[PDB]
């Protein structure tokens, strides 16, 4: 009677595995839907730096985010380097492109890598001391050697980013804002976003987001870099709404490799002063924000239901036929 | 023999499942494949805009696109709040900042949550009747509180947008234009899409698109929105190319709750006059248009079909087998 | 005895598929994980024109990358139209709005279609022999016709695009760039990308990178184009980071079927000069990259290797039982 005993409760402990494991915990009777979502963001807070050239700059939102009418993907500027009133004309050339002694060094066209002007053949002065070719270009030429250590736009880590978030699952017509029922005008008010405390709130202060991604806001803000923000939303659509809640982690790596560690991209201001045009030259070093929205939804429905009955069915059905094999074998 | 009548139901019954729905309707013969997909958009329509300060102001495509050369997110303004000839300097503080009526209730720095400037430790007067903190920033102070009503843009309803929408099937090597055969150089000159009566035309009026989301494009353009447009291209490549097209559905959902309930961003024209900078400040609201792309291509091959012939014997053999068990103890 | 030896090759040519394909090749003991990428690009290279309107122009990255801060989705300009010094006034439309002989022939208001500014009902000449309505807008009218010819921007073949991806395993913890450790600084100074010779270097040439996808530069030039460029990250995780590495592929298809063929955009650049507003526009013609990143990362796990394990004997009992089916028939 123990090769009977053996066989109920391989039965069982199959059937055990077709309800609780299929059934319920991968949840084998919903039909499930991926969302489309759509990310705004809007930042907040105020940087001023103090250059040698100039006087007092304000940096304000719609200066410090690129692009301004935001994106899944966006910069906040925490430091840059301005070369000034750059106008089209000759100068010497960066030294980054060649030192020369004689005019004789220099070869009038364009350089195969990193061109920064058309060179004329003639060896002209950088500085005291180094020589370079002389270019037709952008004048003069930038000099980002130096990056501003602590960095202009440190004071970012205190801005706050407002994420809005609308999602929908087409397949089952819900439509869910990260902004949920939970969140009102008075929690928009002063809520900052914490991992547990606030996990709802919709406002991230940058430098507690780059903190939580396991990167640091003073070598991030310096030279730049990437913090990955996914919004998860797992949802079972039986249950109310009210409980599709977004989930919020935060992903980057910075490393002292000094191969490419930062971040940063050039953008010019262009005016026009006494008839000629000129523009203001930008090295913008900032954290790139990327916000990935990815999340399912499941409801029941007969159809996967009455699937899943058949699968355990049939898992049932080869099990007997297998354990009477085994035992005609023993 | 009625049993054995049953026996036969059941093992046709199987056969009719394995064939017409894995093998014929699910296409178990097929091998399937994603897309890549690239989607340009360009604007047309015209604005016409009589604020008080200003004469005639002309909004055409490369002013109300966001950005200019167009992407997957792209907004198109329908409302604005503009600050014309920001300088940095020493203004009064807008009260929501706060409301002193002393100079000791103002603090110098900044505030914790949304700073508008450098206080001075100064309270000045915002109006003949509100008394804020002095700041140092960009001076006026944007006053945003009457959002215009009708929306200054909300001719973008007859705006027309055309997507170009490229696929690829690198599996199959199937390249794919939304632009179909069926569309011609006429039809680009007059069509309009329609659901059902023009399905394939790529020039979408405004109006209609955010008609077809749910939304009144009256309440969209005062405060802002988002239209989701998605392009499916489920696609059966054992067919001509030429029935490989395009499905476009229109997501959205806007609502009365009052808690960031449109979509508005900030960005500033930056000039020079007079030798001194100054910058038009733009308080933008519009329809933000996601445009998703997805798709499934699917071809006949080898190892699919076989590999569905397989798990169909599998399924016939298991009933069989289960079939026999249950007759035996029936 | 035939029968028997038959049972026996079955029941292996069932083991070796269990183990061989579904344990070994399709890595059925792995967890599998998608990955969450960051893309950033750098342009570098210079272009000059010589307009006859204007001087020598000088092109460089700010100038001709859209947007500045680059994205997945980018554009490099490689033709443009200028209209400089447009001012908001009277002007003759363009006469692909309409031709009229008197002004009968124009209603005051919008075309229906295209608009290009607020018809005031009288007809104006365009030229010396063409007589259009009058239109309130941006003046002069944009004459786009005569697209250049060679591509003003044609030497961005030369251009040198650097992208540096960062991707995630978010459930494998593992972290990645495609600056693997097999580039360095050395590399990086000189590299340029090939399929074969250079397939890890992250620096490409948009000539390579336009023939590699199957379209030739200066086609493509002229009127724009989209080239697709793909990152895989296929990585096997039982296996050390370093053999971690991205793959690149390049798509696009530009035909001459002259429906919309290339790509263009409309932007403008904002100035006040002698107190008037005025604004270049520009009508840029660029290839559009858009860079898609996907990749799986898969690790050794007990959980799939025991499920694996339990579906192989699944398989071989299930085919044992219906051998001695047939045998038993045949
Ligand atoms: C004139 O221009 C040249 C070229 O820009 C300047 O020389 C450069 O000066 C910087 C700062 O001292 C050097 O950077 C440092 O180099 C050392 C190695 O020598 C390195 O260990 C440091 O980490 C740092 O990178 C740079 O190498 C040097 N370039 C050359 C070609 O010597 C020069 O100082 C300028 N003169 C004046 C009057 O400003
Ligand atoms: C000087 O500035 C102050 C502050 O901006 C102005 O007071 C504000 O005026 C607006 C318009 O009346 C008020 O908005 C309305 O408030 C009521 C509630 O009182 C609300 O039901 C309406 O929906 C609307 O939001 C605003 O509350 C009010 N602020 C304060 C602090 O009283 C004031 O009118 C300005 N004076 C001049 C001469 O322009
Ligand atoms: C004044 O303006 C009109 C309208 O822009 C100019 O007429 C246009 O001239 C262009 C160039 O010759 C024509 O384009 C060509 O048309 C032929 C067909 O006629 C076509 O085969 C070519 O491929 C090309 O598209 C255009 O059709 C023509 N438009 C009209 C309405 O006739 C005119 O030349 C201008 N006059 C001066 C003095 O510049
Ligand atoms: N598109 C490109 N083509 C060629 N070299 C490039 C390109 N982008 C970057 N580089 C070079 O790669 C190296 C590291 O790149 P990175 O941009 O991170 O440093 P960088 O100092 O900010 O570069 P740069 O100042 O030259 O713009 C630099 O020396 C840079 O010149
Ligand atoms: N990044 C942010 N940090 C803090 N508060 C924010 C942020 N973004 C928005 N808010 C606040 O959230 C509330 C609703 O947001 P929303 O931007 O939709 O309204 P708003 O009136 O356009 O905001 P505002 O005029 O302040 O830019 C506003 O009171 C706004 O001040
Ligand atoms: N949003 C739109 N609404 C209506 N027509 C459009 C729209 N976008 C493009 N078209 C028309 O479609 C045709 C082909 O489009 P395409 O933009 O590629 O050519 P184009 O010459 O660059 O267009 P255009 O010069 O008018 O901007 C053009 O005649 C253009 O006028
Ligand atoms: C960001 O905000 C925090 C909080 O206001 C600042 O921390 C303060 O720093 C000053 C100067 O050291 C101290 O006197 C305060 O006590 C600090 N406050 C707290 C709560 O710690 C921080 O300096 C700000 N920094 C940037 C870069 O914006
Ligand atoms: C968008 O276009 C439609 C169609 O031209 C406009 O509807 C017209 O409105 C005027 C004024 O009420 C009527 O005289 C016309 O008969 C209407 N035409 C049609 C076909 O209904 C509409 O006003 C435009 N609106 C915007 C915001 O651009
Ligand atoms: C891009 O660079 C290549 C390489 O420098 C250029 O090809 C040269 O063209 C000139 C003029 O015909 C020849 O004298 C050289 O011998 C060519 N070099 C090579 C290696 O072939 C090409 O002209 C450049 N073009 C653009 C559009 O930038
Ligand atoms: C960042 O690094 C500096 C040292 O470079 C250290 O003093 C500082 O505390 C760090 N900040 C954080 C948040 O760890
Ligand atoms: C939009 O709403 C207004 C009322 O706020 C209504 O008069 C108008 O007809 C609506 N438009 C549409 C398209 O339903
Ligand atoms: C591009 O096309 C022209 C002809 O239009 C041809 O002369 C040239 O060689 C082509 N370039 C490439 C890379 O095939
Ligand atoms: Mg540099
Ligand atoms: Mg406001
Ligand atoms: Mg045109």
């Amino acid at each position: 009677k123990k090769v009977g005993v053996i066989f109920r409760l391989i039965q069982l402990v199959v059937l055990v595995y077709v309800i609780g494991w299929v059934f319920l915990y991968e949840k084998g009777y919903q039909t499930s839907s991926g969302l489309i979502s759509s990310v705004s963001v809007k930042l907040k807070g105020l940087a001023v730096t103090q250059l040698p050239g100039l006087g007092p700059q304000v940096w304000d939102v719609a200066d410090y985010v690129f692009p301004a009418q935001g994106d899944n993907s966006f910069v906040v500027m925490t430091n840059f380097i301005v070369t000034p009133k750059q106008t089209q004309g000759y100068c010497a050339e960066h030294p980054e492109g060649g030192i020369c002694k004689e005019d004789s060094g220099c070869t009038p066209g364009k350089a195969k890598r990193k061109a920064q002007g058309i060179r004329t053949g003639k060896c002209v002065a950088f500085n005291d001391t180094v020589k370079t070719c002389e270019i037709f270009g952008w004048c003069p030429v930038e000099v980002d050697d130096d990056i501003p250590r602590p960095a202009l736009l440190r004071e970012a880590e205190n801005f706050t980013l407002f994420i809005k978030n609308s999602i929908s699952f087409p397949r089952f017509k819900v439509n869910r804002r990260n902004l949920v029922e939970e969140v009102n005008a008075a929690h928009m008010k002063t809520c900052l976003f914490h991992k547990t405390l606030h996990p709802l709130c919709p406002v991230f202060q940058l430098g507690y987001v780059v903190q939580e991604s396991g990167q640091n806001f003073s070598t991030l803000a310096e030279k730049g870099g990437v913090v990955g923000i996914t919004i998860d939303w797992h949802c079972d659509l039986d249950w109310h709404v009210r409980h599709c809640r977004p989930i919020y982690e935060f992903h980057g790596l910075y490393e002292e490799k000094n191969l490419s560690p930062g971040f940063n991209f050039r953008f010019a201001r262009h005016f026009v002063e006494n008839g000629t045009n000129y523009r203001h030259l930008f090295k913008v070093f900032g954290i790139r924000f990327d916000i990935l929205v990815d999340g399912k939804a499941g409801k029941f429905d007969i159809i996967p239901t009455m699937t899943t009955i058949g699968s355990g069915i049939g898992i049932f059905g080869v099990a007997t036929v297998l354990c009477d094999l085994l035992l005609l074998h023993i």
